[PDB]
């Protein structure tokens, strides 16, 4: 947590005057930023996060059919995601024999655990964690940008919506009840991530709560979670695209990760 200094670099001045973007929210109420093309000097944020010796881990499950998607993943992230920052992928799958040997840059390594102790493992491997869905692909850059203690990312097909159209969790005997007039944002599951610490404790509550409501007979717990724990940065839908449902609006300027076809 001792930080070095910065190296001399040689960038365009910020223009205090000028806003960064006129067509969309860069920062939310409670002062996270909100993650879009413009915002972030890559380079600034490099060094940051090198001079830290930070290391990535990079969760996806596939079971079942889904180990089909696992080839064009990893190919894509070994393109666009953390390049350069040491990344430790970790595979959960029901077929490890069938998990393709992929092969990887300098600095970045791949565990396959299957499923049918250890969570102090990843508090031992790595920085920071993130959760994502394995029927994707990388197109375009996923950087240290997105890193902070605890991040969601604005799902697709909502991030123009109201509150009211959300599709969180209406029923008041949920845990995940959220009222009409409640609600920053509405968070898709499929790209999520945060300190371990605190990706550990967003698991652990969404569990406990799914429990609950089990015992009870009942993306909408996470969506509870992130209302009441708000997310140090938020992901704009650059970072979870579905190019074929959605298109490419003028608002994305980039389209970093998106559904496979
Ligand atoms: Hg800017
Ligand atoms: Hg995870
Ligand atoms: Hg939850
Ligand atoms: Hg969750």
């Amino acid at each position: 947590e001792f930080m070095v200094s910065l190296p001399r670099m040689v960038y365009p001045q910020p223009k205090v005057l000028t806003p960064c973007r006129k067509d969309v929210l860069v920062v939310t109420p409670w002062l996270a930023p909100i993650v879009w093309e413009g915002t972030f000097n890559i380079d600034i944020l490099n060094e940051q996060f090198r001079l830290q010796n930070t290391t990535i881990g990079l969760t996806v499950f596939a079971i079942k059919k889904y180990v089909a998607f696992l080839k064009l993943f990893l190919e894509t992230a070994e393109k666009h995601f953390m390049v350069g920052h040491r990344v430790h992928y970790y595979v959960f799958t029901d077929q490890p024999a069938a998990v393709p040997r992929v092969t990887l840059g300098t600095g970045r390594q791949l565990s396959v655990l299957e499923v049918g102790f250890c969570e102090r493992r990843f508090l031992s491997e790595v920085d920071y964690l993130v959760c994502v869905d394995v029927d994707m692909e990388f197109r375009d850059h996923v950087g240290v940008e997105i890193l902070t203690p605890l991040f969601g990312t604005l799902h697709p097909s909502f991030y123009g919506s109201s509150r009211e159209a959300f599709t969180y969790e209406r029923r008041p005997q949920s845990q995940a009840y959220i009222p009409k007039d409640e609600g920053d944002f509405y968070y898709m599951g499929a790209f999520f991530g945060g300190s371990v610490q605190e990706v550990q404790r967003l698991t652990r509550a969404c569990h406990q709560a799914m429990m609950v409501d089990q015992a009870n007979g009942i993306d909408s717990h996470l969506n509870k979670y992130l209302l009441r724990h708000k997310p140090t940065k938020v992901l704009s839908p650059e970072y979870l695209w579905d190019q074929q449902l959605l298109g490419w609006p003028a608002v994305l300027r980039k389209l970093r990760f998106t559904a496979v076809p």
